[PDB]
């Protein structure tokens, strides 16, 4: 394989790890988000703006034919399909709904309000995944509104966290997203937009964190922000029993570089506050947050991320791109080593300690230093990631750009 039939070349130079190879299935799109794959193999892509547009593939994992499945300006991100095949559910800022959908023609129908209320500017994804271990339920996230959004503290603020909703016992109308219907899975999870599951059903998402930090030291502030703090997975567990596990923001982030904290001995992984004073001090951080089980480098915007298929192992991160660091970095795909308990529980092979060097890249631009989130990109920007179901094919979709990607073993 070198490429597919009537794509576009792509925008920018791409790079991915020895063995496999890249190539354009789509461009000139317009902000592609999440992708998915339907029970017919057919791709399903967010082109926010736009609405939902539907893709028919060939053996190759090549695009044969375009349409739109739902014509919708205001869907912006999220999409998943029903184990079933025949339903889907996508999101605004505020409202997720669900379809009717026929995986024949690529059609949906019958729009259902699910959940409301959720709209803010700050982070305005609403990340949907419909769990496969337990089919009528699904989770919803709601990002912080603002860097520092003091009243997420309180699980009933509705921001910084992810809810679990039964779909079959879902009054018809649809329900406030904080409501008794929605039972908290995590909060304290500032903009938590990857969403996925092992093969147990835990869910485990992943996190966008704090911008600008400091640390205070002998009552000055001093500047952090450049590296720290991490970016991080969290296993949020069962969805079927939800118990509101606390990640610990707006007061609690993670460290990455403990040469930072001057005078706190700190080591990756480990807790800190900004101010260290008052209640809410590293000390409380570390009796009263559920630690990550992973990192990645500061500001490289995890988006979405997937479990390998088949005999692969590992999971799978986009990483968007950093604007708040300088150089810049991020604008890749990742592979995170792991491995299975005998009932299905992914875990990482590294210590959480040892995990800033336990991740490769797999899909790279020429150099993410040269990338650039304010301005003009000079780069592809990872947003989604779907495998194919035998494994062989991974797409990746880049908003910025209008592309998506095949990857392919
Ligand atoms: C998965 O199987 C393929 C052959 O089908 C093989 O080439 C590859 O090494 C295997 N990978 C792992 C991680 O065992
Ligand atoms: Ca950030």
């Amino acid at each position: 394989f070198v490429s597919c039939p009537g794509a576009p070349q792509p925008r920018y130079q791409m790079n991915v790890a020895n063995g496999f190879r890249v190539a354009p299935v789509l461009g000139g799109l317009t902000m592609p988000r999440g992708i998915t794959l339907d029970t017919r193999g057919n791709l399903l892509v967010v082109e926010r703006g736009r609405g939902l547009t539907g893709h028919t593939l060939d053996a190759n994992g090549c695009v044969t034919s375009s349409k739109v499945v739902i014509q919708d300006t205001q869907i912006n991100h999220g999409i998943d399909v029903h184990p079933s095949g025949r339903r889907i559910i996508a999101s605004s800022g505020d409202i997720a709904w669900s379809w009717d959908y026929d995986p024949a023609t690529m059609t949906a129908t019958n729009r259902r309000t699910l959940v409301t209320g959720m709209n803010n500017f700050y982070h305005f994804t609403r990340t949907v995944h419909i769990s496969r271990k337990y089919p009528n339920l699904f989770a919803l996230n709601v990002g912080s509104d603002g860097n520092i959004d003091v009243p997420t503290r309180q699980q009933n603020s509705g921001r910084a966290q992810i809810r679990v909703f039964d779909y079959d016992q879902l009054p018809q109308n649809g329900v406030p997203f904080v409501s008794q219907y929605g039972r908290v899975l995590g909060y304290g999870l500032r903009n938590d937009v990857g969403i996925t599951e092992d093969r147990a059903g835990n869910i485990h998402s992943i996190e966008n964190s704090l911008d600008n930090a400091y640390r205070m030291v002998n009552g000055q502030r001093r500047d952090i922000h450049t590296n720290n703090p991490a970016e991080k997975v969290y296993n949020l567990g069962d969805p079927s029993n939800p118990r509101a596990i606390f990640g610990g923001y707006p007061d609690c982030y993670t460290v990455w570089e403990p040469s930072d904290f001057t005078d706190s001995p700190k080591q990756p992984g480990d807790w800190f506050t900004q101010d260290n004073s008052g209640q809410y001090t590293d000390a409380w951080c570390n009796a009263n947050a559920v630690k990550p089980t992973l990192l990645l480098p500061p500001h490289t915007a995890p988006l979405d991320m997937k479990f390998g298929l088949g005999n692969d192992t590992n999971l799978y991160v986009a990483l968007h791109g950093s604007w708040n660091r300088q150089p810049p970095q991020g604008y890749k795909v990742v592979v995170v080593p792991g491995q299975y308990s005998a009932s299905g529980e992914w875990s990482p092979t590294a210590p959480l300690a040892q995990s800033r060097t336990a991740w490769s890249d797999l899909l790279t631009n020429r150099n993410e230093n040269q990338c650039s989130g304010f301005g003009n990109a000079n780069c592809f920007r990872p947003v989604g990631l779907v495998w194919s179901a035998d494994g062989q094919n991974l797409y990746v979709s880049s908003d910025t750009s209008g592309e998506v990607f095949i990857i392919k073993r």
